[PDB]
Order: structure tokens, then C-alpha cells, then sequence
């Protein structure tokens, strides 16, 4: 998985779900009077509109990742390793790993305010169910000024890192994520000037000399220095529609193909599918490996004022323009 | 720009054409009696149907790439500094070099003849007009049977090299650019035994680390490999339409995103299309960078007994499904 | 700087010194009966005997690396960011950063006792003097076990890792450089079998492409990761002389050579010295930068019965062999 | 194999040998008045004084590499597969590939006199006996001015290509070879300056990050890659015993170790021994794998009017200064 926020216009947020099947993942809208309830803390009866990717039990938005009406988005995404979650804890602001994106999404304005609901908060080692038990994961939290911070609960306990990049895959944890960007310094998007023997000719063979370095492995460490480039050196869009164009651009960058990742015989990691929304309007964007068209759903076309969760199926089919006839 | 076949199926034959600028690209048509000029050889009054991307000038298809009926494709890629186009010569077979792709599409129905038609070609510096100069290019060939094809046209003359991989990009000349894959003959889709240090626990901390050393740079030998580890790893689909799913996804492996590959001041080598044509059926198609969903031209839905050539312009317009209302 | 532990035949323990300037360096060896002052411990009046690269002042062994009779060696390496000294603690056995290679090698007869001897231990923020204040710094602790273990304090207090590979360098942190190991668990000494294009000839155009993507470069990561695979892959010798001639073609590995890394301009960091010792016998051997002759002191042809420190100049003058006349 | 020229004082030429296996190695000085027979040229009854790393059979020099009296260097570097050998051909200079380094340090003064020696030349497939089939090789030529040439006979015929770096391996061709470099212009020995992600605080945890990816593998690209670096940035030094230590240290940072470049089942490709000559004043030097010790044989100190070769064993012991009794 990859989840970058793009500081362009509106800003927009989102990720590659990146794994070796499906998962039923669909569209879930959360409206603001939908109760959500939580195993250790008060029930949330009105709170902010959600729009995000996700599967529903027992009612629940089980959320992969989304987007509120404030323009906070948040995003969940495998670590396996370092993650741990920790017994209940008195005192402590307990939240179940499942519950964590609804939470935030549900409560804070901006990722201000979501690390003040973090700084007294414990992820507990709460299953949702026998079914469902809790996956190791960490998450990015993002918002439309550009903000965002990266929750990772390990043996060492809960920590919230400020995330200068705006970007998460998997493991590492982050500092050491992030300390491996130095090694890239070098890496530019124009032709580098040749001081490796400077009184020698070394003619420029190819254009795209500058990036002869950038990993393009499916591995989480080169997908999170590839994704950091991409995202870094994207233009400035004129229009929404470039903006969302040049966003899914920078997804497909480190996209994972089926074939190149095997995780078992048989069985690949690949990208099932790619979101991304506009922070401030609210319009969740998708794309599914087997389909190339994006779709919109637009979440203030909606009853936000509604009390049950409201769903949209992924479009998985691919849809071909007929041009000639 | 990057060429691949891929060899699934009915087979599927295209490019990305990577540039800072468009070109006027059109999808172009050739019928089979559409007569076609040749400044050193005789006209082809009749002869196969291509269809590929195109610009036309004074009712010549200047293509970039196609396919013809046969299932014979060829696309023409930035060769600047190797190639070399030489005087008109007694004797031999003159091409220009903008009537190469026209030519052999138009004559060949499998690489095997192709390489019989080139057995005493000379590429010559014969420019289209005063306005379009001859531009450095090289060229891939290749057919349904899977066979490919290089074509260099460099100081040493003519060289029609057999293509075992089916990908081709720009510089270096081809040998050279084959020759650097046995670098990477260690990396794999599946995550590598430790032969490092054997005796040492060395984690396996992230999926994918089959592909840690493959390259994700924008220039041509980075995109020749992992273009290359891409196809060769691609799956086998199971209908027409996972197919060119598959196809397209094989492309975006080294597709040049905007702001990653500056030739000049705020001027970036990106991908302005992508294409791909069932070798089989001659449906052709193709994406912008600027539209997602892939657009078909089947070329016998046209009448391929006309004169004269059948063109369309290209979908470059995000066409986004507007899911909710 | 880079340290490694030999494990053939007797076992041979030591460090590159990589720095741009000179220090005054001598060899020294510290009598059993040579009283240790401590800041904040008591003096070790009677100890086991040491020899190693070393400055005095005061009379005092200020060891930048040894080994002592009981064949235990250990090192102290830059570590410029990370490592961090803590007011002296109650309750805490307080150890000056100066003085840890000195007390655990005077102390400790194996890496299992020196790990004892850390466990309620604070490395204590205190200068040796106003003239050579504390410096930042990570050791490595080896034993003629072949034990090691990598001892760093830095803000979260003090950690005593197990080290598997026996290699310590300067930054990141030690889990982190563990870590990164894992990223070339594909490089080996042998051929690697094509699993990139299984079925394309990829010719073998030259021997030693199992180590392609071994890392050459002079920083800290480059030089842990070619170390350590270096030192794993080393001969098991057949005599003494075999075993210490294998030994520093271990460091000479990843040597800084003048001119590669440049801190300041006209100002390189580069390998000083090279010293490595038998861990049973207790002779020390060095090389500097100047001088390629191995040059041997042996611990016990001294009085290690003394009281007063012993000290002999290192070589640093061209030795070169005339052979004919 | 690696050989360079090192461009500081009086200039330094050598190469280091890669094989698996000693040859019966020896220095071998030829005598202005030893009789050189060559099997299609006229004999050399008189010529200039050389000094190098020989074989001698039927008392002939065989020589790897050798420097002669007026400043010229040369050596012979495994070819294995692009080298190519011709019959004798009518009206061509007809050079066998043992001859070639005997013939051109007895002729020529110069680089530029070398040029011309090859213009009309062939590199014919002769063998020296039945016993010494002839071996694939090329060959480096460099001069006390700091010129030097690549000698390679390939299927395409004999070129002689100006070297602009003063470096030379093994496979492949050296058009390819020297290409390779432009992959690493921005390769330097001080800090880069972060252009990944200028707005980033990206620290500079390590010195070195320069050469981070500088390659540091056994293969022979890799060699090339690093040795050009290491030369082109090595120090000016002050004296003459300076610039040999100088240059030693270039020749080392490409050392095979035993253990790292495997050829079969416990054989090692390594460097057998390391030599290098002072050009202006024909000095040679050399060291061994298992002796550490500088040897220095000045060719000026035998009679260079003798008419029988002069021989020296290389001294493989490792001599150990015991510096304390």
C-alpha cells in the first residue's frame, strides 16, 4: 500500500490498496447522525460526514481508508512486525485498530485536533469480532492545509510523527522510513551535471539521467522513496479534472502489477484498487486494477443528515470507449 | 518511449510515446488501396491494412506505430545520436526514414519477411520536406507468432537484430541496452533466499523485495528493464478484455509521469499516450495521459477497401463516471 | 570507521579509524597492575592486561579500540547524532563515555560478563577534561566466542544488542543497519541463476556479477553492508600468518581511500589505521594509511605484571622492500 | 583485472590481477639488447629496456604488463568472449596476442608512436605452443604524458580507441564500458546538496553520502566504475614515495577478495598481486595477495645493455615488522 496527500489546488488525499485478493471493499458513505459505536469510549451519535473506501459488518464502516467534510483524510495500511496493540489500559483513551480511521474521521476538524484526541490514547488489542480479528496496521493522517502525521503503535507504545513528506507505505517504522529519503539527496528530475569525473566527457545519453537511481521495486521501502519523488515533483494542476488526473498519476508511479510481487505460488500482491479525494468538496475518486475509467462519488450529493450507512459498488468492470462503428 | 509485445492471448503490440510536447497525433487507418509514395521505390498501389497513431501531412501517414492486417506491428522510437541515415545508394533498397513504418506495414505479413524486405535496405537521409527534417529514430518489429525484431540504421549501416525480450527504447544502440540485462539476472517476482549471510537471520520485512534492485528511473536503459521484467512477468489473462487490461498495466510500469523528467526549464519528458493493438484482430488501442479510459478503434469495422486515409482524433478528455446523483 | 570480528582460527578482532586528521595515536599496552581511575566507580587497582590503539593524557589510556588477555575486544566508533550521555544517576553504575573501552576491557573476560556488567548502567555525560570533551560514540564488544554485541546510548537510554554479523560501523542506529542487511539478501559470491528473464539467454559476460549490487560507496551504510558480506565470505585461513594476512584484506575492503570523501573542501575522511588482533595470543597487528607493512606487537612479550602504562609509536613511514641492486 | 594510469608526478601505471590460480609469476626485466623473435615480423634485435610482470618460456618474455624505458605502459586484461583473433593476413603487420605487449614496449615511445605501430596491424590467431594456446585478451597502452589508448581485436577487427579516463577491466567492449560512466555523473566524493525533496529536512546522517552509489561488486563494470572514480579523485602527492602509496590505494579499492567472486565450486577469483611503475623513472612495484609489504625493483639498477632477461620471484611471504621483543 501507498497513501500520499497531493498539495495541489484543493488538495487531495489517498491511496493503493495494495494485496493478493480481494476483500469486498466497496464505497461507504457515513452520514453525520449515523451512531457509531466504540468498545471503550463513548458512542459518537452526530459527528462529521465520511466518504472512504470500506467493508460493512454488523452495520459497522469498517474503513480502509477516507475522508471527512472538514478535509481530514486518513488511511490504514499494513505492518506487519512492527505493529502491536496493548490490553486495555485505565485511564488511557482506548481505540481498537479497527476503530481508529471511523474515530478520527467521526471527531477531528484537522490533524491538530487529531493528535490532540491522540495524546492521552491507547489502540488496544480489541478484536472486532471471532471473524475479524485485528490486523497489524499503521496510518497517515492528512488534511487540506497540507498537514499530516503518521500512528504507529509498536512495542515502544503509541506514537504520532509529524510526516514532512505526506506519504506512508509499510514497514519500516517511520523514522526509519524516513531516514533512508537521505540516502536519495542526489536524485533530481534534471539531467545531473557530471562532477563523478568532471574534465571528462561523459556525453548524456538518454534524457531522465537524473532519476537513474529512483527504486522502482514493489518492496515498501522503494515504493516509499519512488512515491516521495513522484508526489514532490508533480505539477501544479490548472482545473480540478488535472488535479485529479495528475493525482492518480502519482499512484500509478508505484502501482503494483500482477506478476511482479509473489507472495506465495500462484498468489501476487497487486494494487485491487486506487483512491483519491478532493480534501475541501468532499469527492471520493476511484480507479480498480481492472478498470481504468475513475469514478466519482460525490459525497455532498448525498443526505449527510441521514442515520445509516450509504454504499456504492465498486465499478470493476473495465469500460471501453467505442470509438469507431 | 518504451514498445513491448505481449505475449498472451491473440497477442498485443503497442508503445508509449514519452515527448515534452504533442505531436497532432490522430488515429490513422490506412485501407488497402490507399496508394502509398515512396521517394526510391516503387509505389504500393495495393497492400495491407494498417492502423496505428499517426500525424498526416499532404495525405501521407506519417505513423508513429501501428499494426497491419496480418498481425505484423512496427513503432518507430527516439534513436538521437546513434542513428544515422546515409546517402542514397545504386543499388539497394532506399527508405527514408519517415516512410519505413508506412513501408513495412504496408508490404510485410510477418517479421520474417520484413527482415527479407530489409536484406539490402538502406535507410536514407531523405527528408519528408523542407518543414518535417528527418528525425533519429530506430525501430521495433514484431508479429503474432511473437517474433520481434530491431531495426538501427547507425555509422556501421543497417543491422536487423533478433529481439528476444520484445521491448525496445531509446539509446544506447541495441546490444548494448540487451547486454545490460544480465546485470539484473538476480532480481525476481519471489522474495530471494538469503545467500548473503546464510548463517544470519536476516528478515523478511517487507513483500516484494524479489524486485529491491529493479530500476524506476525515466531514462531509456532504467525503462528497458523494468519494461522488460514487466512483460516478462506478466500474467497470462483469461479474456480479450483482461488482456488489454493486462496490456495497459504493462505500460504504466515505465510510463514518464509530468515534473519527473526535465529536458529544459519547466519542460518534462512525459508519456503523452499509450497504445496497444490486438495483433490478431487489428482493434487498436490507446490512452492519453490526460484521459484514463481506454478508448477502441477496431479497423474492420471500416471499410479497409477505400483510397484514401480514415482518421480519428484522440479522446484526451478525462472521462470520469460520475457515480452518484 | 569500520570494526569486524574474524571467526577463523584463533579469531581476530579490530577497526578501521576513518577520520581526517591524525590524533597522535600510539600503541599502548595497560600492565595488570597499571591502577584505572573512574569518575564515578571505583579504581581498578589490579585488572586484566590490554593492548590497543590508544592517546594518553595524564597518564591515563584513552582507547579508540583493544583487546585484552582474556580475549575480549571491543571498540569505540563515531556515532555523531544518535548517541547521547545522561547526568550521572543514582543507583546507576555512571561510566564517562572515555572510559567504557578502557573499564569493560579491563573488567570483563567475555562478552557474557561485559554483559553483566552493563546492566544497571548509565553512560554518564562526563568530559575527561575541558580540553577533550566528550565525543559522540557507539563500540562494538567481541569475544574469542565469536559473541558480539553493539552498545549504544542515545535517547532512549542505554541498549545492549546482540550483534549476529560482528561488523559495526557509525550511523543510523544499530536495528536500523540490522535491518538494512535484509534488502541484499540476493548478493552472493556465486552466479546468479537467471530468474529475471528465465527463458532469455542472458549471457554471463563477466565473473563476479553475484556482487552487482553490492555497495562501494564510503558512507556509513555502504560500508556495513560490503563489510559485514566481506567478512562473511572470508577464507578460513591455514596458519596464523594466513588468518591476519585474510584479515585486513577484510578492512581493506571498505577502505577510504584520500580524495573519496570529502567533509570540508581540501578535507577527506580516510583510513587512518587499520589494527586487528588475535583474540587467544594477544598480539596486535596495524597498518596506516602510510605504510602497507603489517607491523605485530605482541601483549606478551611486555611485563604485564607492571604498573606503568607501555607505549610504542606507530609506524608510519613507507616500508618498501628493495629488492634488487 | 583492473589497470589505470595514475596522473600525479612522474605518473604511475599498473594493473592489479584477477584469476583464480597462480601462473609462475615473476618480474622480468628485458635488456635493450635481448633478442626479440616474433613469429610474422622481424625479429628486434635491439629496442628499448622493459620491465613487468612475466612468464618466461623458450626463454621468451611473456610479459601480463610491463613499462618500458621511455615512459610507455602496457597491459593485457582477460577478454573472454568479444576477443577475436584473425589468420595472417596478406600486406597487414601480422601480431600475435603474446606478442602484442613484447613488441609494442620494445618499440614504441610513445602512445602516439603505438598508434601508428597498430595502424596497419592484426592481431592474428597464433599460439605460442601447442602447451600456451592463445588467450583472450585486450589491452591498454599509456604513456608518461598521461595519453593512453584500448587495444581490442573483435570480430568487428582490430580498434584502437583513445581512453579518456586511464582505465581498463575486463568484458565488455570498451565503447560500452566507457558509456556505462555517463550512469553516474552525479556520483561525486562531497555531500549532495538535496534536490529530492528541497523542502524537506532530509539530514545528512553519514559522511560519504557522495558515493552512495558508487558500486562496489567483484564484476567487471562494477571495477571499472569504482577504480575511474578512485582515480579521478585521487591526491596529488608530495613525494615519490607518497604517489606510490597513493597509488596502491586506487589499485586496492578494487581488490577481489578471496571468497567474494566465485568461478566454481571453491575457487575464488582474487588478486593474485598488484604492481605499478614509476613511468619516468622505471621503477616497478609491486605487491602480492599474501604479502602486504611494497616491493620495489629499479630497472635502472641492472645492465640495460645485457642480451638475456633478467629475473626476480615475487616476494609472496607475508614480511611482519615485530615491533616489540
Amino acid at each position: 500500500c501507498t497513501s500520499v496527500i497531493y498539495t495541489a489546488g484543493d488538495y487531495y488525499f489517498g491511496r493503493n490498496l495494495d494485496l493478493e485478493v480481494n476483500l469486498g471493499q466497496e464505497v461507504v458513505i457515513t452520514p453525520r447522525n449515523k451512531t457509531l459505536e466504540f468498545r471503550e469510549m463513548p458512542n459518537l451519535e452526530h459527528h462529521y460526514a465520511i466518504i472512504g473506501m470500506s467493508i460493512v459488518r454488523d452495520d459497522y464502516p469498517l474503513y480502509f481508508d477516507g475522508v471527512n467534510e472538514k478535509g481530514v483524510g486518513m488511511a490504514g495500511l499494513n505492518f506487519d512486525g512492527p505493529a502491536h496493540y496493548f490490553p486495555v489500559q485505565e485511564g488511557k483513551d482506548n481505540i481498537a485498530s479497527f476503530e481508529l480511521v471511523p474515530y478520527i474521521l467521526a471527531a477531528a476538524s484537522s490533524v491538530a485536533e487529531a493528535k490532540k484526541l491522540l495524546s492521552n490514547a491507547n489502540i488496544a488489542n480489541i478484536n472486532f469480532s471471532d471473524k475479524l480479528q485485528a490486523a497489524p496496521l499503521h496510518w497517515i493522517i492528512a488534511d487540506k492545509t497540507g498537514a499530516s502525521v503518521t500512528v504507529e503503535s509498536t512495542a515502544k507504545g503509541l506514537n504520532v510523527y509529524d510526516n514532512p513528506v505526506g506519504v506512508l507505505t509499510n514497514n519500516p517504522e517511520f523514522p526509519r522510513q524516513l531516514l533512508n529519503l537521505s540516502n536519495y539527496r542526489s536524485v533530481a528530475p534534471a539531467n545531473p551535471a557530471n562532477v563523478f569525473a568532471p574534465n571528462v566527457d561523459l556525453p548524456v545519453y538518454s534524457r531522465g539521467l537524473g532519476t537513474h537511481f529512483l527504486p522502482g521495486g514493489m518492496d515498501s521501502e522503494s515504493r516509499f522513496v519512488k512515491a516521495t519523488f513522484t508526489k514532490m515533483h508533480a505539477p501544479v494542476g490548472n482545473s480540478e479534472v488535472e488535479n485529479i488526473t495528475n493525482y492518480f498519476h502519482i499512484l500509478q508511479s508505484v502501482e503494483q502489477q500482477k506478476g511482479l510481487d509473489e507472495v506465495a505460488p500462484n498468489t501476487f500482491e497487486y494494487t485491487i484498487y486506487s483512491d483519491g479525494s478532493n480534501l475541501k468538496k468532499g469527492i471520493f475518486y476511484y480507479k480498480t486494477y481492472e478498470n481504468s475509467q475513475i469514478n466519482a462519488v460525490d459525497m455532498h450529493k448525498e443526505d449527510l443528515e441521514a442515520s445509516e450507512l450509504i454504499t456504492y459498488p465498486v465499478q470493476n468492470k473495465q469500460i471501453i470507449n467505442q470509438q469507431n462503428h
